[PDB]
């Protein structure tokens, strides 16, 4: 009976299909083929492309650890790594695995079938391109399609009009009078790195959010020669963690040290540089108890009114926030409002109301006229890239009705009624750094995948009860922090990359209990 054309598809080129594609390739002698629409590989980093796109972790972990030989060959130029030089490490992947014979680009995935007959899936692309495959490996990221912001007569705009998502090349800014509307963390990276070579700069900022220094240096030789010496020790310290960052992670709690102390700590941090460093490698339950946010908070609020002398924009850049999440991390963001050049308009109290030929409206009246708009409005969720693929498992219940309410699975990884389809990077999984993440779920889920080879099974689900049971885990979890406070389904399992590798270990060694294995 079965033919099958592949034992796997992978839907994705980026950090997650690559390495999946090379762990069940190589490492299990599949026969795999990978899709997506991009013409390279690259994922995010082949999209993104905006101005100031650089990597929130370090060059040192922000790539591969299954390759020694290629941590030693890594070029680390400066402490973090821009976008350009993401994709030209990825691409090196590639090439030295020799990766692309068996990605399909420009090629998108429009539909994917389960055939509870023969137990595979029925993967058909946009072009009516029809493949069959055991196994569904969907590596599509934690982003979906671009956020526009709603407003009225946008398509009214003559001037350029870009989203940060899909940036063109070839864009000028000398001369122009340009908007940028959000100040998010791609905000803040594209009005730190544009303020400097336009006309005028108008920020039009809904909601104003913290942002530590990220300390983006040069690495000399010998910073990068010494990290090589001791990748082995780095990366065991990496999965030792809970995110990954390659931090001190603290369990001092706040309140246990007197002011002058716990500002000697804040503006160590503060110096070293790194969101998640400002949040965790200083104390341990800022993220946990309000007074302890608080402090951090009031470290940033002191910072800003210090960095921007105007106290009027100074108050207008700080949050309102009673309870504060993460933070962001910048160049030099705070700077940009001191300039002649910089407007800052709060879009909370004065709305844009529409946007005409040749300006944005604010309810005021007042008309900023503008020869260039970016929006860094942001995207959908992470299931939004699911829905966005009409995916039907058992029954032939769709994705977007599954997961009408939200996001569920087991550990991150599997889907109640999507038999032998494996998530990576997928929702309700750990909060962390995305590479150590990645790894740890593509080789769990290769490992299940040559479990089932061997004792010849053909059909891997979870059970709904399995997955009810992640959900309480990580609701168990969530609800002892603060990060359910500021800004059921429970998108995230938050007990960080060691506790998360621990989860998956005792069901993988426990016969993957909460699993159906299916025998032929
Ligand atoms: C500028 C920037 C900096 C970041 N820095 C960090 C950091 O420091 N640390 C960290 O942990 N995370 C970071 N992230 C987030 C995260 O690490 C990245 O998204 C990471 O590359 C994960 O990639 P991925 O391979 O999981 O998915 P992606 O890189 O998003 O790849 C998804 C791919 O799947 C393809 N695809 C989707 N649907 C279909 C379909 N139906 N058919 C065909 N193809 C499809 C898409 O074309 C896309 O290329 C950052 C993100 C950005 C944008
Ligand atoms: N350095 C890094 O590691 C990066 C991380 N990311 C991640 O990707 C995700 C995407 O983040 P971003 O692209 O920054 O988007 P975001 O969702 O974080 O920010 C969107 C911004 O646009 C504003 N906005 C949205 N709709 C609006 C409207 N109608 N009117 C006015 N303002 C509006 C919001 O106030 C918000 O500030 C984030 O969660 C982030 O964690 C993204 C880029 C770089």
């Amino acid at each position: 009976t079965q033919k099958m054309d592949f034992d796997a598809i992978i839907i994705g080129a980026g950090f997650g299909g690559l390495y999946s594609l090379k762990k069940l390739r190589d490492d299990f002698n599949l026969k795999v083929r990978a899709f997506d629409r991009a013409t390279e590989v690259g994922g995010t980093w082949f999209w993104n492309q905006y101005p100031g796109a650089l990597s929130d972790s370090e060059t040192h972990l922000y790539c591969y650890s299954w390759d020694k030989e290629l941590l030693q060959e890594m070029e680390i130029k400066r402490k973090y790594i821009s976008q350009p030089d993401v994709l030209a490490y990825l691409k090196r992947v590639a090439d030295k695995h020799d990766l692309r014979k068996d990605i399909q680009f420009e090629t998108g995935i429009r539909s994917a079938y389960f055939d509870e007959e023969n137990s595979f899936w029925n993967v058909t692309t946009e072009n009516d391109e029809k493949f069959t495959a055991r196994f569904l490996i969907t590596a599509l990221g934690p982003l979906s399609s671009p956020n526009w912001p709603i407003i009225k007569g946008i398509e009214t705009f003559k001037g350029e009009l870009h989203h940060t998502s899909r940036w063109p090349k070839d864009v000028t800014f000398s001369g122009k009078r340009v908007g940028v509307i959000g100040t998010g963390s791609t905000g803040v990276q594209v009005i730190t790195a544009i303020a400097s070579q336009v006309k005028h700069l108008t920020v039009f900022q809904r909601s104003a959010q913290y942002s530590v220094p990220i300390g983006n240096v040069v690495m000399s030789e010998t910073d990068v020669a010494k990290i090589k010496e001791n990748y082995d020790q780095i990366w065991e310290n990496v999965w030792n963690s809970a995110l990954g960052y390659g931090l001190n992670e603290s369990t001092l709690p706040t309140m246990s040290v007197s002011a002058e102390e716990r500002d000697k700590i804040f503006e160590k941090a503060w110096q070293e540089g790194g969101g998640f460093r400002f949040m965790f490698e200083t104390f341990g339950d800022i993220a946990v108890d309000e007074t302890a946010n608080i402090e951090a908070q009031n470290f940033i609020k002191k910072k800003i009114s210090e960095i921007v002398k105007d106290p009027f924009v100074a108050k207008k850049l700080t949050p309102t926030d009673l309870y504060a999440c993460r933070p962001l991390c910048d160049s030099g963001y705070y700077e940009i409002f001191n300039r002649d050049n910089v407007s800052l308009e709060d879009v909370k109290a004065n709305p844009i109301v529409e946007i005409k030929e040749d300006c944005v409206v604010t309810a005021d009246g007042v008309e900023h006229k503008l020869d260039m708009l970016i929006c860094a409005t942001g995207f959908d969720a992470v299931d939004g890239s699911y829905k966005r693929i009409d995916i039907r498992g058992k029954d032939g219940i769709s994705i977007k009705d599954h997961w009408k309410d939200g996001p569920n699975s087991y550990l991150g990884m599997m889907v109640s009624n999507f038999p032998n389809m494996f998530m990576v990077f997928g929702p309700n999984g750990p909060l962390a750094n995305s590479p150590p993440i990645i790894e740890t779920q593509v080789r769990w889920i290769a490992d299940l995948i040559g479990y089932a080879e061997d004792h010849q099974i053909n059909q891997i689900e979870a059970t709904k009860d399995a997955v009810d049971n992640w959900t309480n885990t990580c609701s168990d979890i969530a609800n002892k922090t603060l990060f359910a406070k500021a800004k059921n389904t429970v998108y995230l399992y938050m007990g960080g990359l060691k506790e998360y590798r621990n989860q998956i270990s005792e069901v993988s060694n426990n016969n993957y209990k909460g699993c159906l294995l299916k025998q032929s």
